């Protein structure tokens, strides 16, 4: 399949070179997989989601996304126009309030929720979770991410937007999950992207067009934007039978575009997510 005039990030993940605008992907498109978006919620009624999105949990007085950030992330995972895995099922878990804030205890509960809740969903090709959030180092937050992964969910988490070493951030610093840094349209590390040995992969994170609340669309930037590219990619690869939740991060790193990013600090992986699709 070919989607012309795609957001640059989708084009990038299906390309061996920057500077193209068509996204190429196998038509299976993540069908039969599920991706949890643990964030501010998802505006499931957005036409871009086509009835494939659902809120399954909130820790606040509403499950609606009153922020937009969760909707944007979900859009990058699986919206018709702006998504990597255009046929995946999206499940929203609102651990962040409408200001994008959440207490670590709520974030942890949301992770353990997903580890159980996948048993209540139909996801024959596998389960993924996208965590576009973070704060300072917490062993408890890291452990929750590790549990979610261990339970059979491909966990992708943002590296963080501090232009600092991700070792000091959670869940970014958890070795057993997939920690995702951000790049720009010209294959430069995003100016704000964290780095360090704990990163596993980079994805497109600067100026990413996706869905927003009020049935709209929006370009924003962050490792929060790179993460769902990787999460959607995992779902897509799992539907293809190429990998599984336990090894998807490794497989993505193994099959990535290598050594093509600039401004990667010494010691950080130079790996950009790539679907290796031969149209
Ligand atoms: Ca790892």
């Amino acid at each position: 399949a070919a989607q012309t005039n795609a957001p640059w990030g989708l084009a990038r993940i299906s390309s061996t070179s920057p500077g193209t605008s068509t996204y190429y992907y196998d038509e299976s498109a993540g069908q039969g997989s599920c991706v949890y978006v643990i964030d501010t919620g998802i505006e499931a009624s957005h036409p871009e989601f086509e009835g494939r999105a659902q809120m399954v949990k909130t820790y606040y007085y509403s499950s609606r996304d009153g922020n937009g950030h969760g909707t944007h992330c979900a859009g990058t995972v699986g919206s018709r126009t702006y998504g990597v895995a255009k046929k995946t099922q999206l499940f929203g878990v609102k651990v962040l309030d409408d200001n994008g804030s959440g207490q670590y205890s709520t974030i942890i509960a949301g992770m353990d929720f997903v580890a159980s809740d996948k048993n209540n969903r139909n996801c024959p090709k596998g389960v993924v979770a996208s965590l576009s959030l973070g704060g300072g180092y917490s062993s408890s937050v890291n452990s929750a991410a590790a549990r979610l992964q261990s339970s059979g969910v491909m966990v992708a988490v943002a590296a963080g937007n501090n232009n600092a070493d991700a070792r000091n951030y959670s869940p970014a610093s958890e070795p057993s999950v997939c920690t995702v840094g951000a790049s720009d349209r010209y294959d430069r590390r995003s100016s704000f992207s964290n780095y360090g040995s704990v990163l596993d992969i980079f994805g497109p994170g600067t100026s990413i067009l996706s869905t927003w609340i009020g049935g709209s669309t929006r370009s924003i930037s962050g490792t929060s934007m790179a993460t769902p590219h990787v999460a959607g990619l995992a779902a897509y690869l799992m539907t293809l039978g190429k990998t599984t939740a336990a090894s998807a991060c490794r497989y993505i790193a193994d099959t990535a575009n290598k050594g093509d990013l600039s401004n990667i600090p010494f010691g950080t992986v130079n790996l950009l997510a790539y679907n290796n699709y031969q149209a």
